[PDB]
């Protein structure tokens, strides 16, 4: 869907990149090096996510657990254990 600067401004669906083109999405195009805004480059150093740290992206193939972190694999990006970016 729509997003950012070329779309409309809104943030994308669980959080998943805008490419400068304004479009959402989660593979190279859209979170790379033609990203616009949550993109896996601005993962925080310390990995933290969620609302308490004004939702940031996760870097490339992590998500975001309940629990506030980034990280790869089931226990971050499997239903109930993921809140965005799953």
């Amino acid at each position: 869907q729509r997003c950012g600067s070329q779309g409309g401004g809104s943030t994308c669906p669980g959080l998943r990149c805008c490419s400068i083109w304004g479009w959402c999405g989660d593979s190279e195009p859209y979170c790379g090096r033609t990203c616009e805004n949550k993109c896996w480059s601005g993962e925080r150093s310390d990995h933290r996510c969620g609302a308490a740290v004004g939702n940031p992206p996760c870097g490339q193939d992590r998500c975001c657990s309940v629990h506030g972190w980034c990280g790869g694999g089931n226990d971050y990006c499997s239903g109930g254990n993921c809140q965005y970016r799953c």
